[PDB]
């Protein structure tokens, strides 16, 4: 009833009242590619390292399950298309999206949405959090606290599916063409501090040819960042 | 992202741009009670015995996941949940439809709804086929012919689910109340042929405790009509 116009990417779609989490139901269940798992609330909504992930009603709570075929070497760009669909979202309804390397959109350096990717090869689970209607907690902002008005969530859902199905339709077939996108629509030229092993502070300068972020330290020295365990702080 | 506020249909609901059938899908699959199927197009939507139902897109193609805790003997009536609950929604629209037993709903006697129930191990499906905005074979009906423009396909479905979600926990308690909706919302009255072998005629005169249709023929004997075709 939904009338779906999409070529993979909701071909098929699970609605849920209630859920624990669409990431782990997608990763766990024998799903077709393509199909969209998505809920009004998760009680155990995550991020990174199990990190609690709110997700209250209002909200705009999905994964997508995805079987690219392309080089194991592109696989880790899968994130963009996360972050760049919801920016492209984003504008359609007049808000200034960016993305926070790698995974993350900000509207005035506050988090309105974020992006966790999981999977082994074959199968890979696209998830996105975003903020719609729904309360958020402090360092985060929602579309309708940036509009003052509040945006019909279904529109919301077919905007950002639509996006992705086309973002991914053009990833199995040119991988390197989402790098430019994200380069477009991210914060760069400022500072930043980057958390893992240690921690060094730098300008964020540009992302490579890999999606890896390049940061020039005070010294000259240039560095270049692979996500994963690393945490990325602005200054 | 639907916000639905059912407590069991519509717990969960899976969405097909395309599929073979609902009803089929349904069976064989393991589903939570209160899971709604639905698709924008059957391939191979049908009815009773070996019919098919048109199915393309513009309409409402749907199945329910149910599990009756209720006596084995009142099974035969959730076909009239689903019948009741596409004439209530119907009302919503301002159209008027009447059914004809025990699975169709006609409004001025063009069809614009079926439904199909089937039980399976312990699982019951409850398939409803209504037309909305699509095209519908000569002779029958859709909601956008009988308004006059498109009609929001998602909002019928949700006016539907929320029909069917307070008539089934109704029913779950109050097993017979049903059988008094259909009654008020039924054809009867008029004369009808029961198609099939031993075909006969007589006044459809209303339904019993069981659901059954009740029949006089002209020769003043009664007939009672576990299943078949009517026709009016
Ligand atoms: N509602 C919120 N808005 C803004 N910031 C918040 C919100 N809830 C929690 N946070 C902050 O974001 C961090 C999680 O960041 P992350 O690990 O980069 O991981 C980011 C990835 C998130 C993916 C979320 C989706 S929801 C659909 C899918 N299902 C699921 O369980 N996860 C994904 C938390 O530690 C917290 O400080
Ligand atoms: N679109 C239509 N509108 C009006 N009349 C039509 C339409 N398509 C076919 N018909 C006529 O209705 C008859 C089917 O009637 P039925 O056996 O009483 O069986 C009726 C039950 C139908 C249940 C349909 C739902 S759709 C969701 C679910 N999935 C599935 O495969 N079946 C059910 C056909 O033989 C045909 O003459």
């Amino acid at each position: 009833m939904l009338g779906l116009k999409t070529s993979i990417i909701g071909r098929r779609v699970i609605y849920f009242q209630e859920i624990t989490s669409t990431n782990e139901f997608a990763k766990t269940s024998y799903l077709e590619e393509g199909t969209v798992i998505v809920a009004d609330k998760q009680t155990m909504g995550h991020g990174a390292l199990n990190r609690k992930w709110e997700s209250p009603e209002g909200g705009l709570w999905l994964s997508i399950v995805l079987s690219p075929k392309v080089p194991q070497k592109d696989l880790p760009k899968i994130v963009f298309l996360g972050a760049v669909g919801v920016v492209e979202t984003l504008k359609e309804f007049s808000i200034d999206g960016r993305i926070k390397w790698p995974n993350d959109v900000l509207v005035n350096y506050k988090a309105i949405a974020g992006v966790l990717v999981e999977g082994k090869g074959d199968k890979i689970v696209l998830g996105i959090g975003l903020n719609v209607n729904n309360k958020v907690p402090n360092g985060a902002t929602s579309m309708k606290l940036e509009l003052g008005s509040e945006v019909p969530l279904l529109s919301v859902f077919r905007s950002l599916i639509t996006n992705l199905d086309r973002l991914y339709l053009n990833f199995l077939k040119n991988p390197m063409d989402i790098l430019n996108l994200v380069r477009d629509n991210m914060i760069l030229g400022v500072r930043v501090k980057i958390l893992g092993d240690g921690s060094f502070e730098g300008i964020a300068e540009d992302i490579d040819d890999f999606g890896r972020l390049i940061i020039r330290l005070d010294s000259g020295e240039v560095k270049k960042v692979i996500y994963g365990d690393v945490s990325l702080r602005f200054l």
